[PDB]
């Protein structure tokens, strides 16, 4: 049956009468997202499947009672992630910015690679999933039977505060959903302006601007038709900078001195912290607080104080790779850590850049020992045995001609020439 | 002011230098210069990365041999330079499964698209350049203490050239203009691999490609390695009976595709190398099993024709070593290849195997709960143990540029 | 209601007895199909619905009762075609090389440009397509209405000969589909080995390896679901080398002498293409004779040998823009020529480097007066006015911010800001 | 051998030739050097395309200004070369409408990827290349009869830098690598464009961007042209009143956004001129009414103030040319601006104009039938008419690099 216009304003009417949708503010009308969709919407199965295996995963279908993360750069990391029972894939702008953005470049994260570069890279990990998914029906492996892997993860990818205005926000928005992204995060700093010196650090943008940029995103996942999870993070826990004053929402923050480019220092911490989360819920599936130094206390504080507002609210943590855990916790606090941080209702939690650190630290160590002498001894010590070591584990890349596809490839061949 | 007369002179007199003793070229250097163009753009990153290689190749190396490991992100790359690494493997089956511009998962059969190993010699590049700006920045200079030449030369992938000869002098020319320092080809073709086995092209037709490769090299004005394998050793078939140096190998019978069956094995592998020596500066014969005696048997037969031929060695990470060698021959076994002439050595999917494993293992623990415990156990402290060794990604943010953008920043605003 | 794989393999089963696999043959089963089709078949809506409209054109759908095409090398192009009532874009190889590839590089006809470069353009194309649509449907500008234009032109490209082996066909067939291609050529000359000199030219490869990379496109659109056109070249009207003489149903033509290279030497001409068209037909929706002199005589030779064996037969056939039309032809056979193929049945007809040309002549047209002097009076002269005469054909780019999408992006704007 | 000290001086001499009178820089040699990393990649298509663009600005040009026309593809640019164009515009407008890495179509608010107008600029530098390479095949080099000096400078249009002083930065060095001649950068910010009109940056923040833009020329050692242009003439909107440069143009009222209004006009333009005067080789103000009483006006400030500037201008492509104007006025039009000092004049949108509106003109009659005498009418009979004019496309696989291909397959294969 033909969907008419009207049609579709009445279909999207109900649908944010759903469960998905309770307690989430859209200050546009159905009516107004139909007016940009055009008459042929493109289907975005990826980002379909991946949304609706992500909302699920938050709402009791993990099996752990919350999703911890690895960023991943390449799509094999993201494969290997896959086949080793970790449910959702980080991807992370600063590992795209260090070594997998689309100007074939090394950046520091500051928003300084092309826009295109996250949704490029989430593509490549749709497609390696794409592919042992191929290779497992090809071979008629199927759920609930041994050595059953569910490849499609869903991707949650770093958006950074949209590069620029409100349209490239929509734009990147949009871009991130055709790659199969389910998950998109955007933050309350300005990259562009990141104060240099020892007076310096991030800037705030108002919340206010903030917010328009969540407006933006959440109507381009609309235009689309795709139930996107949309992840406001804030930076106000260490950014004592704001370009400007514009928002009162903002006025009891700013102290009163400026810097020569005009920003206005303001009390940073977590207080701030929870003034933007508290602006942002409404307008977000996720909330999340950048944190730089793992704290329970504040953690509850963040949680408690959002919460009072927002009962049940999904929040979203990050765990520093920085950060020397051994040194300033005990192994026992160590270990437990991201547990007792889903009991406060940190459900999405990830390690940004432990994909970078994972590949660069054992390039490095193999390298070292390899380059000195004895090569063979190095490699069979340090990768090949380890290897056989983890089969037991679920690991198939020994057999690393068919783990790419070349067993699914010969099938291809001989459908082809017969038989 | 440079005439054409002028130019064909000074290459011909290039053509004299010791960097071109025992190469044949069957093409003129009027032949080269005609196809040049008035205008010839500077390949800085290639030919300092060729003149490095052959400086490494001819008493430069610290240990007599080089040997290498196969790097799929310039990010690998710069931590093999960090590590003491002299020089970059650069794997196509390792761009075909996780890092071409089809953004896909491929087998290694010539599958993706043309410009992708280019472009991750392009990324590598870039990798080693950031980290030289970062030092120089630091007024580390060469002969400061804490220097590393982070400009290592690499050695790239071409497969069989994509296609006829000018697919093959287009991949060569796109390998130079990204950086590469040396290219290898080879003489089977993907495209009809039997479901079977590998299958040779006649040995003109591989020979043209290599005339094709160095051609390209001579237009761009570039000195870049040049190294020809040959998988004559497993392929036990051929596309055509056409050339009569092939003849001896032919057993007559033909498949149902109209191939020639040949008999594989070292003779046919020594056959090609003997053939392919005088246009490349290494000779390689593809090997699945290592197996010294037989490496033996290839080397002795070039260096009977062609004596003090460098010659590549692949050495393989899927063959079990540690079942099929004791543990003192897996140590000694690269210092072996090396006293028989094998000078270039490299594990081809070393850099894929380190990532795809390593991130396994991180993930299928920290999957099962207590996550911090297992980065800080497989990672952090691993990264902090290897600070007297020379890792620095430890301060990830000044590995990456932070530092040297903040100079920028701060440079610019006064 | 879940589709399991034996659903699928009967829904294929089914799909193939409709009429629009009339006279088909697939030499592998509906099971093969699944087999490689992975878990998740991510939609290509682009393509289904070009593939859709292109076969209706082909059948009385059309305007003239023929398709009637030129070729485009970008997605502004192919609007103003859209604009200007053409039905179908025709996507060139040859432009491709020469204006319009991924290596960014200026090239002759020899497949040197990288893989991806076709379906990157068919991309560009639906792109802007896509942006006028949006731009349509937001002002409710409706079909049958003035003003009207539906946007989505099927899009016919030229895959050469699949750039390898049967795998590399596959893969770009998939690669055309992905990116919304409704039609598909091949052709059976290897380009790779094209014969320099007075005695060279093209080469054939065996009738056999021919229809095997027939099979592979027709085994990638099967795979991904979608009844893409597939349009079988033969370059045997001049081509008087083949490969190899493997293939008993070449044998023929065969002249008995060889190449050095060792390929054979044929009887080029109507007969080898006639041959070459039979093979074809059973693999292929369309069959097209490559043509360098426009000739109706041995059109109709073609036409009536192919429709012997295969009554109704779609054929398609390229109008050369090198032939000299005036000089070899009266005015009245020149415009009536099109008209002429279409009652044998040639309906997908194209003049492959009509975009280039019109692009590269009109800007040294406008170049060669401008350098010159009175700038502005040549821009005028030669640009603006004929623009503004073109108003009443349909022609809106006089008001080019708003062709761009300018109207749109602001609609989007002021819906993210509210009012 | 050149150590830092030298590199520094040698900067620093650089700094006193005539290329660089009257440019102010904000930072120092040493700056420059800390910079610049101890391998610096050689630009030959971005250094020879300044180095004859100062020459066209100062006394080489044929008409004593340079006029273009905006291209988006390399066939486009290889086009106007044959015709006789001497330079080359880049414009951002098109790139965002029809040739950008996002593959999409969009208005010219800074919506496309920052690599869109390298990726551009690379293209016509290869069609130029290619273009060089077939008459040097043939035997046509600088002083034949019939050579073309196809390598036009390319002057491209940077937007505001598609962020901070680090994209800038970045950016310009991209268009260098890519082998742009010149760049330039605007001081509106196309992000907040209200819904309304254009907004400006403080004057202290569009000049850090061209202080951006000359360090990362700097940096590479290219003395690429850097043009400054300023949207004041019609933006009456300020982001910031931080800049008390900017203070006599601002009202006090402010909108609901937080900017301020401003006085827009000629005035605002001249001081937005003046102060980007020091720091750029070109400024322009941006016109979307060809009037050449401001223009005089413009020129007339600047010239007061600054002797000599070059200026560049904006033709529109949309201004009803013939209602508002003489044909006399018309065709004197660039000529009475050249004599203003304006050296740089260009329509930005020619090219999308020809390309597209002549896609339509042809696609309309073909499509109602009649084809081929359509195409003969239109297309075919017009280029044989101009064979004397220097097209030569009529040849079309020449054109291409057909015949200079087959010279490569002939040298390959003896």
């Amino acid at each position: 049956m033909t969907i008419s216009r009207t049609q579709q304003i009445q279909q999207l009417e109900q649908e944010w009468t759903s469960p998905r949708w309770k307690n989430i503010t859209r200050p546009y009308s159905a009516e107004d997202v139909i007016k940009l969709r055009g008459s042929v919407n493109p289907e975005c199965t990826f980002a379909q499947n991946g949304a609706k295996k992500l909302w699920e995963l938050l709402h009791g279908g993990s099996r752990k009672g919350y999703i911890n993360c690895l960023g991943a750069l390449t799509g094999g990391q993201a494969l290997q992630q896959a086949k080793a029972g970790v449910e959702a894939i980080y991807m992370s702008g600063w590992q795209v910015a260090a070594d997998a953005n689309t100007a074939s470049s090394m950046y520091p994260d500051q928003s300084l690679y092309p826009v295109d570069s996250v949704p490029a890279v989430v593509k490549r990990i749709n497609n390696s999933f794409r592919r042992a998914d191929q290779i497992q029906w090809s071979n008629n492996i199927e759920p609930g039977s041994k050595g059953y892997t569910d490849y499609f993860l869903p991707i949650v990818a770093d958006a950074e505060a949209g590069f620029g205005g409100v349209l490239n926000a929509f734009e990147l928005m949009k871009a991130m959903i055709e790659a199969g992204a389910a998950g998109v995060h955007f933050e309350d700093q300005l990259a562009a302006v990141k104060k240099c010196g020892h007076m310096g650090g991030k800037v705030l943008v108002p919340t206010q601007e903030a917010i328009q940029k969540l407006v933006a995103a959440r109507l381009a996942a609309d235009v689309l038709g795709v139930p996107t999870l949309l992840i406001a993070r804030t930076d106000a826990d260490a950014a004592d900078l704001l370009t400007s004053d514009c928002d009162p929402y903002d006025r009891e923050f700013i102290t009163g001195d400026r810097t020569a480019e005009g920003f206005f220092r303001t009390r940073a911490g977590i207080e701030q912290a929870i003034s933007r989360g508290l602006a942002y819920a409404p307008y977000a599936d996720l909330v999340w607080c950048e944190t730089s130094t793992p704290d329970l206390a504040l953690a509850k504080r963040f949680a408690d104080a959002v919460h009072a507002q927002f009962p049940g609210k999904l929040l979203a943590y990050n765990c520093s790779p920085s950060f020397n855990w051994k040194k300033n916790l005990t192994d026992q606090q160590i270990a437990s850590f991201q547990d007792e941080l889903s009991a406060m209702g940190y459900k999405y939690q990830f390690i940004t850049l432990a994909g970078i650190h994972s590949m660069w630290f054992n390039m490095f160590d193999l390298a070292h020992a390899y380059a000195q002498g004895e090569g063979m001894k190095h490699y069979v010590e340090k990768v090949q045995q380890p290897e056989f070591a983890s089969v037991d584990r679920g690991y198939t890349f020994a057999s690393h001609q068919q783990e790419v596809g070349t067993g699914y490839f010969d099938k291809v061949t001989n459908i082809i020439q017969g038989g």
